[PDB]
């Protein structure tokens, strides 16, 4: 596999969200054998700062689910946002539910209906009011609520009023995420290996969450972490599950493939 896809939290970075010695090592020894790297998150791109600094290779790199993608210069190579009534109504469908917190990525910016290291890039939010908000350059709206199952009648409303034009996957328990249609993962690492000049089945991939389930089926190889959550490994039994990322599994799984 020319092209490794790898997801972020829960997978390549430890349990302490550390990128250790040992998997910067791994990207440089693949890295000097020709093994090209795309690095897939929910987080937003501002919010991968320290991470980007401290791979030591030049990739790609997948934010806010596949909505955007940045080369390794930080040139942002594609931007498909939430279409504009979408949004609008995203903004406001739980506005009066006191469990439920709504987020959005406007662009840059990072909005949330109301309230809820040290080297991190300074990542606030700012609140909005019904209404004053622009429906449009988002990336994504996610809700965020202590109660998973709360979240789960949310996730079936929601695929269920509009269907093909909407992505909706959880990441953690605690965030039901909502992406454009035809925007994930996935498809954003066939779009990546596509300009490195491969294909899907040249990829290999790696992922824990409901966010990933598109990349690991589509990916010529797809590794499900043993830490990953039930409902993907359920999803998706055809897949391999490997170790945990508290075992530096993905370098070592990449180690032994490739060296
Ligand atoms: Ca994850």
């Amino acid at each position: 596999y020319q092209v490794v896809a790898s997801d972020l939290d829960g997978t390549l970075l430890s349990p302490d969200h550390f990128l250790t010695p040992y998997a910067k090592e791994t990207l440089k020894l693949l890295t000097a054998r020709g093994i090209n790297f795309v690095f897939a998150t929910g987080r937003h791109y501002i919010d991968v700062g320290q991470i980007r600094d401290n791979l030591g290779i030049r990739s790609y790199m997948i934010t806010s689910n596949g909505a955007r993608v940045h080369d390794s210069d930080g040139q942002q190579i594609f931007a498909h946002n939430l279409d504009r009534d979408i949004a609008a109504d995203l903004f406001e469908i739980v506005r009066n539910d006191p469990k439920i917190v709504t987020n959005v990525y406007r662009e840059d910016e990072w909005y949330m209906n109301r309230h809820r290291f040290f080297k991190e890039a300074v990542f606030n939010y700012k609140l909005y009011e019904p209404g004053e908000l622009d429906p449009q350059g988002i990336s994504k709206v996610f809700f965020t609520c202590e109660d998973h199952e709360h979240l789960l009648p949310l996730e079936q409303a929601m695929n269920a009023r509009w269907g093909d034009r909407v992505n909706v996957s959880f990441s953690t328990l605690t965030c039901l995420e909502v992406m454009a249609g035809g925007v994930s993962k996935g498809h954003a690492l066939e779009a990546v290996a596509k300009m490195l000049g491969y294909t899907l089945s040249d990829c290999i991939a790696f992922g824990d969450g409901m966010n990933d389930a598109e990349m690991l089926s589509m990916a010529g190889k797809g590794c499900i972490m043993a830490n990953a959550h039930q409902r993907l490994k359920d999803l998706h039994p055809e897949l391999e599950v490997i170790g945990s990322n508290a075992d530096d599994a993905v370098p070592r799984y990449l180690r032994k493939l490739y060296l």
